[PDB]
């Protein structure tokens, strides 16, 4: 083969050497390898031909009248060549030119001649050739046509004879067309008319193979005829009569999964590239994956869980409120870690431990999993499903009630929702297995609490609406937050029907003295409810608030395992059963048990070293009854002002934090009020401003979006109102929110958007994923993309996901249940000329490598820009971060407090305004353009 | 297969994770996996089976009562085993025993079970087995027996369907008892129930084999069933009816070449272990290929070649002496670099030249190419064989003689052979296109001269007798080697019918005042005779010299390229060219072609920088008037002297070269008597002796190998005799030679030397490699398992061969004429656990990898042994050597003079003998052991 037919200079150098060339004459050989001389005698012969030029185009004005007169699509082919090089589709006159160049260029380098042809590009064809044999004698014998149509890129990869559903009619149409052709250059051995055959049946003569063609086998097994003895023959002068061959008796007899690699091209990136999930800290991950403690074999024992499926909400709280002794709740799986790891652990760690919970803890209350940060975390750092952890989880774990701490009106976002988002939510994570609905406010602004209580409750869940703590009850001097305004709370929170009421103190402030004057109060005015209290243990001594809390008569507490206890976390679990056994409050849990719980969970927060809030903060501290800190913003506070250059301040911003809840007004802080207090507090510092300057100058400076928001009351209203005149001073003509801000928003249409994902990612989308994208659009967005390409992160070991494998370490991954991938890492190479790795794998005994690609190889950058201080018309950038939006051009009249450009740092669009009236006489940045602190972006005159 | 089919516990495992198993149930594949149970089924189904016991025997007279009721022969086999281990044959009582031992050892070590049983032994039988399918609907259709009689203990080798020549009476038994057994256990897959067929006809039942057999192949091609489609469709639950298989339808029909992978091997080798040519200098060669000058297209013009193959030898000689001016021989292709790079000179860089040298120098005497040292020297170390340079250079270069330098009675070889082998080697050598054999001797000694010169006569070469030059026929002081010795010599030389007569000064002796006394002496006493100059220019008087020989009348002067020309080398060409040009000695040889000649030899050179004589040589030295030594002698005495830490020293090694020589009577100094007194110089030096200590002490001296076979007179007897009494003490009764050493030879069969070669290396073996083994046995089989290993190394460049790839480096190797291998290094992985690293490689677009062995990765050795200088009974090593004998074992008697131990150092056996008479108290070294100097090798009390 090789495409030897088109020559003939062989064939005629054979005859010339008088040896026998067994194949067409070198007349025949040259007349249908010449593409133009073939179609010109396929039309004389009446074949229909693809309308096309009728020699060789010497221009792009040829293209252009061809393409006015035959319409697009079109096809550039190359006059001399073979083999589907020199070919280009032109769909449009804008491809034109570039296709042309190309098409002859490539014709040029490959056949030594760039002449090409335009045809009219035939869409969607069947590609239909026809087994002609000829002798000596002219007789021509066709053979039923064959199916080509199978090709990758116009090469041939699967054959059929006859052709499947090939109209008889056309079969015969295609069958006389080449057995005429033939005739009409007196064809002398076996070879193969070629066809398009279009949509509508009509066929169309491209080419003839005149060399015995790879695909002549499947026309052998059909006829019967062995066409190389038909060859041979015909060569020593034998008739197709003679060899038995006439036209009457010849008769017819008779997406792909990728996982695997993607795993390997994410471990393959991470050993070029790093941790793709950002490191604060230089702690490397433990080597020894965490002992799993033997589980007895059989389902577990009936739980709280088993009560509250068989008699409901009402049911379940009348349960807890009967139940002899102190119950306590894990707040391990969600809690603990979003304190003490920032919400970094991963579905395969909480699963391997989750069959030991449900055995041995079936007595829990519930065990919290899921809500607070662990939604955005699990998508954004950890490119996992929230949803596939909590049914994977609730599967393992069937007796224990799941709980997740609920945000109001916002469920577990960022910002408010309109109210159709936050009920679907509540239902869909009731059918996925959520049990309870902690539902708090960040403001305790009881409109956000009825939503989400009225949401959880119409969902079939258990609602337990909780009060966030702050001040102190015990102090007469706080008259803020007094006991009375807890009180009250209560009882409109007991009117809307709650389950069970909770205590959620997020910093660690509820003292002994206040945990028996609040838990007594609560308790003897509602005797018959459930009372639920949460602390930290951020002043070391949440154990002590607990044991009064439950002395006090609360029913449950909120507890970790002793290895994630302690700290900014929960008290340890270990010491409540320890101190409450023998006594009335005794919650006969095994010590051994909770012993074998604690050992596991040492070992896996070893794997997250590169997170523990220990690299920054060594015990508990009590300095959090003076800043109110939650013990999840401690860490986040402290990691950021280490990346804003401020960690050396970070007592400065503790004390800034104390002045910037004062000036916003003494607000409840928890998540997203704790951030924005913080926020303020690092503005402050960054800034050199006391309280006293950031009043005073407070139309003057340009807030963090966070205070702006909140001010414009889009996180609900604080108790006792917005500082004024503060307030009007940073919004000035800022648009305000008036009572629930998710109330004016219209309900988002959730079948649109899953119509817009389904056409975006496929038929794959479940009500989960639409969910997931209408509360985190672009982090859904982009963990959608990000595991479209790496695959299925979760069955990853920590270990492997955060740092890779070493060269030469080998591991199992199991994919599903009976399939596991032995893994090798081999080798990395050097940086290809396209700017790639090449990564070496042993995966199953068989060597596999990847390019990947290594931006840390080729990285530089160069920073222009610098504001005076001390000139006002020089705006600098207020932090480093990523222009999103130019909102001004050079020239540009600017007002005072005009917006200029939008930046995006830490997860916070930030817009930069005027301080001054002028003309912009410079702009000196670009949009995605990196600045850092004080950067130039524009001029002012 | 590897018999899976007798374990039925994979089966239920796949049952039990709802997997189907493509095969018979659990059930049947253990009942049919047990040999007992199947055989006690085999008789409920009223098969015959071999007369066997019933239940495994347990004991020895078991067997006993077993052999008395059937009798001999019987066999023991394994209970629970398969593929032919455990099973022993017993033909008597006598071996009963232990045979039943064996057998039970080795069931126990293969099964993990040692029970037996016994079956009367069927002498010669047929194995026949019947293929048999079953469906779960109980339907059973049988295929033809097969036969697998042609068994190598008892597996099988070949295998026939249907079995030829049995008679279909026993066929149709045969097939009916396989189907009733089937049905009668309810089978289900395709099958083999295997029988022993006897002499007789009787067919016994032996085992079935459960799974679908390697021999299943044969049955399909005679049955149309594939087997593997019917063990698929009945695992899918379909019947052998609706498969359309019914008994009644089923009918009876009817060394490679790796040379690419060893030279990739060769190229890993190196790259992981360095240069396998030892180094002498830290010295890269160039990066950089020689540029070919361009040739013309054609034949080359006739040369003297033309006229000595139409007019023979004496045609030759007389055509030389009647040349209108001085003729030139180029000895670049041997001497030149013998000289300066140390004959490391590879064929692949000759070849690249030869056909320039073919058209620009058509009219040199000769091209010197081939004998002295490059014939060890390419097969040693250039792993290259000598003889496949010859061929190809004398296809590129047809119309230049070539010239070899010959040693009268030892060939190219270094020491005396049988005349048989001096003839055969010369008629070998003129068969394969040398056509002048200058023939010398190391002495100057007649006898052996005259037998290579009737040697290369009777083969039918030109005839050169070389007279060996030494001291200074212009000094009247120098009597022993005086004008009148050179004259009486070429007078003998004369008479023994020589066409050319040459005086070989080997060192650069020839003054242009000695030169034109001998020179005229020679051209009046023979007219008619050629005369051919060969000198060295190590003085830098050369071109002097020459141009002095070539105006009293030498008809032809050796020369080199300019490039490689001077120093320890020949006169430049160009000089000679240039000197001459315009008188009656013109050589007509165009200066531009001497340039582009040259041009390529300093490019090439590049590539040996590793091995040149600049590295320790800067100019010629006129010291060579003093010391006498040879070009190549020098470069390799330096090497010597520095790698035995005499290089400092190098000073006093020429001074007592000096000595040596007189010590040893002056003789002349060429290879090998100029190595003789070169080990000598290098003694005396080591052991800190002048001329008169060592000659005193001469009896109590261990002298060098070479000496002592020259004072034995291995090489000959020298000019004035052997110096006495100095000969008659270091030999004391060693065997002396009288006369020709060659003489007393017995003829060597060659005959049975090639019989030998074929028996090792295959039917490949030529008349080439025979005489190659004949001269060089340990070297050419030490080639030859070196070229089976990394295969044709002349293909490669020679920077390649000698340094191997860079990582990322391509480069091409042309194998054979259109066979081009494109090859890219790629990477070496690090040491696996079997001490060898992984090399990759991309060959011709794909990738390789060779596994290569890092002896440097792993390599630590450690030397006890000392010897006190002061306690005569010590023996310490006289040099650095590997022992290749010990002749002496502790408590053995020694006399004075005794052999003691053999040591192989720097390719030199040097007997160690005992210093006093005494009892050998202790052997301190072992066989193949490495010394170095003064390691303590025995004591003698
Ligand atoms: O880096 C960006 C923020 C990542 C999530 C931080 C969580 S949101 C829940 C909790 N409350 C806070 O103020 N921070 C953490
Ligand atoms: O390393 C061992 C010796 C290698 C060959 C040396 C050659 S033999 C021809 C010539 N004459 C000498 O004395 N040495 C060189």
């Amino acid at each position: 083969y090789g495409f030897l037919s088109e020559r003939a200079d062989f064939a005629q150098a054979c005859q010339d050497a008088g040896v026998r060339f067994i194949g067409p004459s070198p007349e025949v050989v040259r007349k249908m390898g010449d593409k133009v001389e073939a179609r010109a005698i396929a039309i004389a012969a009446g074949v229909p031909v693809v309308p096309g030029t009728d020699a060789p185009i010497t221009s792009l004005h040829e293209a252009h009248e061809f393409s006015n007169t035959y319409g697009f699509p079109i096809i550039f082919k190359a006059a001399y060549g073979g083999g589907g090089r020199g070919m280009r589709v032109v769909h449009s006159y804008e491809e034109l030119e570039e296709n042309y160049t190309r098409a002859y260029s490539e014709a040029l380098a490959a056949f030594g001649n760039g002449a090409l042809f335009v045809e009219k590009f035939i869409e969607k064809p069947r590609h239909i050739e026809v087994q002609i044999l000829g002798d000596q004698y002219g007789n021509i014998l066709h053979l039923y046509e064959r199916d080509c149509s199978i090709q990758r890129r116009h090469q041939k990869v699967v054959e059929i004879a006859p052709a499947a559903h090939l109209d008889p009619q056309l079969r015969t149409r295609l069958t006389s067309d080449s057995v005429k052709l033939a005739k009409q250059v007196g064809y002398e051995n076996a070879g193969t008319v070629e066809f398009l055959v279009d949509r509508h049946g009509k066929h169309y003569f491209i080419e003839v193979n005149s060399r015995l063609q790879v695909e002549h086998t499947v026309t052998e097994e059909i006829t019967d005829v062995d066409l190389v003895h038909a060859q041979i023959h015909v060569a020593e002068g034998r008739s197709l009569p003679d060899l038995g061959l006439r036209q009457e008796n010849i008769r017819i007899n008779g997406p792909a999964q990728n996982r695997a690699q993607k795993l390997l091209h994410y471990l393959g990136h991470v050993m070029v590239n790093g941790p793709t999930t950002p490191i604060p800290v230089k702690a490397s991950p433990s080597p020894t994956d965490p002992v799993v403690p033997a589980v007895p074999i059989g389902p577990p024992p009936a739980g709280f869980r088993d009560i509250l499926l068989r008699e409901g909400p009402e049911g379940f709280a009348r349960a807890v409120r009967n139940h002899p002794g102190l119950l306590l709740m894990d707040t391990t799986f969600r809690d603990a870690h979003q304190s003490l790891l920032a919400t970094r652990v991963r579905t395969h760690d909480l699963k391997k431990i989750a069959p030991y919970v449900a055995h041995n803890f079936s007595k829990l209350f519930s065990m919290e999993n899921w809500g607070g940060a662990t939604f955005d975390v699990a998508m954004r750092f950890l490119y996992e499903c929230p949803w596939r952890r909590l049914q994977e989880l609730r599967e393992l774990i069937p007796n224990i009630p799941f709980q997740m701490l609920l945000r109001g009106a916002n469920a577990v976002g960022y910002t408010n929702y309109p109210d159709n988002v936050v009920f679907k939510f509540c239902e869909v994570a009731k059918e996925n297995g959520m049990d309870v609905f902690r539902v708090f406010d960040s403001l305790n602004y009881l409109p956000n609490m009825l939503l989400g209580m009225e949401a959880a409750g119409s969902a079939g869940g258990v609602v337990e609406a909780a009060i966030s703590y702050t001040g102190d009850v015990a102090d007469p001097s706080r008259t803020k937050y007094s006991l009375q305004y807890y009180m009250g709370l209560a009882e409109e929170l007991v009117r809307a029907g709650t389950h069970i009421l909770c205590i959620k103190d997020m910093a660690g402030l509820l003292k002994p003295t206040a945990c028996t004057m609040l838990v007594s109060s609560l308790r003897d005015r509602f005797p018959d409810l459930p009372l639920h209290i949460h602390t930290h243990d951020t002043s070391g001594a949440g154990v002590a608030a607990m044991l009064a809390c439950a002395q006090a008569g609360a029913d449950v507490v909120d507890v970790a395992a002793d290895s994630m206890s302690g700290m900014t976390s929960q008290p340890s679990m270990g010491a409540l059963v320890a101190c409450t056994r023998g006594t009335p409050l005794d919650t006969e849990v095994p010590m051994e048990r909770v012993f074998d719980y604690s050992e596991y969970w040492e070992g896996a927060r070893g794997l997250y070293a590169a997170f523990d809030c220990t690299a920054t903060m060594k015990s508990g501290n009590s300095d959090v009854y003076e800043n109110e800190i939650p013990g999840g913003q401690y860490t986040n506070l402290h990691f950021q002002a280490h990346s804003m250059g401020l960690g050396s301040k970070f007592k400065e911003v503790k004390k800034a934090y104390v002045e910037a809840n004062q000036m916003l007004g003494d607000l409840i802080k928890v998540t997203p009020s704790s951030k924005i207090v913080g926020d303020l507090a690092q503005f402050m510092v960054q800034n050199g401003l006391s309280r006293a300057e950031a009043e005073a100058q407070a139309e003057e400076l340009s807030f963090p979006r966070s205070v702006v928001e909140f001010l414009q009351g889009y996180i609900g209203v604080p108790h006792g109102g917005f500082p004024e005149p503060f307030r009007s001073k940073v919004l000035k003509d800022l648009p305000r929110v008036e009572g629930r801000p998710g109330a004016s928003l219209p309900p988002l249409d959730l079948q649109a958007l899953e119509k817009e994902l389904v056409d975006r990612h496929g038929e794959e989308v479940t009500p989960e994923d639409v969910l997931s994208a209408a509360m985190y659009p672009d982090v859904f967005a982009h963990f959608k993309d990000f595991t479209a390409t790496f695959g299925p992160l979760d069955s990853l070991n920590t270990r492997l996901f955060l740092q890779g494998p070493k060269i030469a370490e080998e591991f199992e991954v199991e994919l599903e249940r009976g399939k596991t991938l032995h893994i090798k890492a081999l080798a990395v190479s050097d940086l290809n000329r396209a700017g790639q790795r090449q990564v070496f794998f042993e995966l199953n005994g068989q060597l596999r490598s990847i390019l990947v690609k290594d931006t840390q190889a080729m990285k530089e950058m160069h920073f222009h820009p610098k504001a005076l201080k001390d000139v006002k018309g020089q705006i600098g950038a207020p932090m480093p971060g990523k222009v999103i939006d130019i909102k001004v051009v050079a020239g540009a009249k600017v007002a005072k407090g005009q917006p200029l450009c939008v930046l995006s740092a830490m997860k916070m669009e930030t817009v930069v305004t005027s301080p001054m009236e002028g003309t912009v006489r410079k702009v000196h940045v670009t949009k995605d353009m990196t600045l850092e602190g004080d950067d130039l972006i524009l001029e002012i005159e």
